């Protein structure tokens, strides 16, 4: 009677979706489609198939314990036609979906209600993702924020909270489908498969290790997010994001959980803990900014992504690129993130921060081509928060970080690895280096090199770009984009 | 402008009256009336009154903690004279509060609600204790339930969850309150202030307790409550008791809780603990129905509470009170229970009915009498639940308990004391005394007494009344009854 189409909510709990077919009375055929071609350059990449394999299987035995044949797996490059295959074969009324707000779903979703409108399927969509809808937040004259700090300052004042998570199915009714059959669904390359599952070593996909992270998160290093928030030297942060991507645990769930963890340490005296939950929740409302901005001012073409950097003569330099992803650059903050995000699909934001920055700072390669690696390296690769972060790191955003200027590494150092012992554990061939120029080889001198057993060049390599050509390029490129710029 | 008034919902979470108030945003006075002449028969008991000052003094500093000027706090007999006289010194507008079932506060509750809103104030009033209100679970002919099992089972298949939670106001503002009075309530004697002191032993009243009292039952006993829930010879049950009669944990919170903890079970093949949440949630049930007979079926003249024992031939023995009341009946399981009743003011529930179904069916004094015992010296002295409880080991109602019957106290020790460690702890003088014996010592052979270095009579008291001597009293007990029954 009622289809439950799933596609970034594979989760039971708080699903309005799931939980509205399960009490409308009939029956509920839970089913996910498999159409990646209509995701365009967005097709979704290589270690984020890994999971969605993992994360479906997961659900789908939790969909079975809960009163299920199956979840109905079809496969097409039109998600219309392989869902009115499906409303046909499996002969339903309804289609029940919970909207996402890419721009890629956005308009497919509406071309969706349409055709299966013209076919006599009724067509209900659910809040999944957000604490609030996007148009539900806007400022006095009712426009939509520009910024993130006046944007989240209205949520935090809404009139509402945001809703209670819901209950999941007392159990779900789906009648019989032994007929109807299931796509076998292709995610990984046969020569891909043996790598792949290494990422098993840090991470376990699903609903249920969804919810034992948060748990986790919240008995532990919640308490002390407010001062440790920006650290990769230890797990300072929730390592929630490749589950929240694919919608496996509920934000709205999260919220509520924070809120009272708030309140108790709140009566407790513990004035440095209420302070991290408030800092947590800004992170949960960054997320939400994300979804914000593609939906009130999506990509366009009258102004696109970074539309700041039109005229910015990137440098094209397929060598650099290689170094980068290998992490050989010589720059040790950057090489050790390279590595492990090579190894886990996961980096700690700030050094997404770093290994981006570098990327477009100091070697100026199109900021395309380490959008584009991130898609097929992270986990947790998220349409909307990608194009947040890259957009915040290049300065498109009047948020967003400065453009004519970069980090000293001794600054990134000093902030997100203290004690160089990110480094150290990710690149163990400096490990006798001290922490004074474990950030920059390059400035120390040789007999403090060679007490650390280090020639820079061989046992680690040189700066593939120095800082002072680095920054000379850069003013010389936005000159060159400056003076362009105006001949338009 | 608005006043929540505080009475059996000691909490900040969860609270409908308190989280309306708060969103309405304008001003929020928090108030306590104490009038405890209204309540009559139901004034509240010794220890009861005990706790209420310590949650009190709890819920003032959280108050506080959110904003709040103070807990206001008035003494008068009628409770509408003294939330006019508030408002009045206040200048509030409105006067929010959570309406509880028992038939006392039903009239009193309803008699404010007009008397306030003819002199101008505005009045919302909002379910805290219960699931469902009783007016929603009806038989298919729309008419109340008369046994557990239906209802139950019906409140199971209800069409929509019970509301989630609702979360705690971020902050309250009460503005000024220096000319705003509260007088000292007084809920203890002197005399006794020494005595109930050490009910803190047991016990710490207050929210932040009852929320970390039911987190520490989610992650231990609960998953053992299926085979151990009626064993008192360790914490098998969640001691919440006395938390929930307050309103200090919200029971919709406890119901979200556990039925998500009954879905990972589920998930994890913990079959044991999956049905332990079934039955631990009928637990709550029950006290669902304890206001369900309440407001459905309430007491007062033509079927009072135990009117189907009118015509009981009661014996009129003040000296057997005070035996039952000193655990001094020689009947171990009786005596051990009734020690820690007045040593920590809580009862097992098995052993609530073991001490209780002797003193109606053993001693066979009236119910009435100790009913008020129960009431003085239970901290969780519950009207509804009370009346359920002694309405189900009389017999008065279908569900209960069969009339012409003692229990073997052997039966009782092997379900509830399988090793007799319950009494060896409470009994001290017992220890020596092998478990066979241990919960009849009178049938047990001298040779063995003396090896315990037990001494009936001197050492441990003889059975003030013989098993026999009661059944036997009973049948002349109840056919003279019958015989007075029939005959009118
Ligand atoms: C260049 C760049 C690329 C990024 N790409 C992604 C991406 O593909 N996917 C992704 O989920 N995040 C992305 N981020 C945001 C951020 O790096 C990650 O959210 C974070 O590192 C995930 O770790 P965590 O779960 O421990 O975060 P926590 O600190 O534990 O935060 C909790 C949750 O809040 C959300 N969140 C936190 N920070 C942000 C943020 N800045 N923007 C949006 N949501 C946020 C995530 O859902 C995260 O799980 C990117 C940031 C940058 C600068
Ligand atoms: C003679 C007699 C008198 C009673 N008087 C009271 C009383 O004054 N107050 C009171 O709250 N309960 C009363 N009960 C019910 C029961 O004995 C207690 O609720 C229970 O033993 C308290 O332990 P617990 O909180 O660990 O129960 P759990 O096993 O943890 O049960 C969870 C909760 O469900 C409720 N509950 C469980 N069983 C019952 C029941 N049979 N009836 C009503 N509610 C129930 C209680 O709120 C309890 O805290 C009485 C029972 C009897 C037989």
């Amino acid at each position: 009677r009622i289809v439950v189409w799933f596609r970034r909510d594979l989760r039971v709990e708080d699903n309005p979706a799931l939980a509205a077919a399960a009490r409308a009375g009939g029956e509920v055929v839970p089913a996910y489609v498999w159409s990646p071609e209509e995701e365009g350059p967005y097709y979704p990449g290589r270690v984020s198939r890994w999971w969605i394999s993992q994360s479906l299987n997961h659900l789908d035995a939790s969909l079975r314990r809960l009163g299920a044949g199956k979840l109905v797996t079809r496969r097409s490059a039109d998600a219309a036609v392989a869902l009115l295959q499906l409303v046909r074969d499996t002969g339903a009324t309804h289609v029940y979906f919970n909207h996402l707000y890419d721009p890629i779903s956005l308009v497919r979703d509406r071309r969706l209600k349409e055709m299966l409108a013209a076919e006599g399927i009724v067509v209900q969509s659910f809040n999944s993702d957000l604490l609030y809808e996007p148009w539900e937040v806007v400022d006095d004259e009712g426009q939509p924020f520009t910024m993130f700090d006046p944007f989240w300052n209205r949520c935090l004042s809404m009139p509402y909270d945001p809703p209670a998570p819901l209950l999941p199915p007392k159990r779900i009714n789906s009648g019989d489908l032994s007929m109807c059959p299931s796509e076998d669904l292709i995610f990984e390359d046969e020569s891909e498969r043996g790598s792949n599952a290494l990422l098993a070593r840090a991470w376990t996909p699903g609903w249920q290790n969804a919810d034992k992270a948060l748990t986790a998160f919240l008995n532990g290093p919640l308490a002390d997010y407010s001062v440790n928030r920006k650290k990769a030297d230890s797990a300072s942060t929730s390592l929630l994001s490749p589950h929240l991507h694919f919608g496996e645990l509920s934000v709205r769930k999260v919220f509520h959980l924070v809120r009272m963890k708030q309140l108790v340490w709140s009566n407790e005296g513990n004035h440095a803990a209420e302070e991290s939950c408030t800092l947590f929740l800004r992170s949960i409302g960054l997320r939400e900014y994300s979804r914000y901005l593609s939906f009130n001012h999506p990509s366009s073409h009258e102004r696109p992504l970074l539309a700041h950097l039109r005229f910015f003569p990137w440098v094209v330099d397929e060598s650099y690129f290689k170094i980068w992803r290998q992490g050989r650059t010589g720059y040790p903050l950057v090489d050790a993130g390279m590595r492990e995000l090579w190894a886990t699909g996961w980096l700690h934001d700030r050094i997404r921060v770093v290994v981006a920055s570098f990327f477009v700072k100091v070697l100026q390669l199109p900021a395309r081509w380490g959008m584009k690696y991130f898609w097929d390296t992270l986990l947790d690769a998220d349409l909307e928060s990608d194009a947040l972060g890259w957009q915040y790191i290049t300065g498109s955003l009047p948020d967003g970080r400065e453009l004519d200027r970069i980090d000293n590494p001794q600054f990134e150092g000093y902030k997100f690895d203290p004690h160089g012992e990110y480094v150290r554990r990710w690149i163990p061939e400096l490990a006798r280096l001290p922490t004074e120029w474990i950030h920059h080889p390059w400035d120390a001198p040789v007999s403090v090199l060679q007490a650390a057993g280090i020639e820079l060049g061989s046992n680690y390599p040189l700066p593939i770009v120095e800082l002072d050509a680095a920054k000379g390029r850069l003013q010389a490129a936005l000159s060159e984009m400056w003076q362009l710029e105006a001949a338009s």
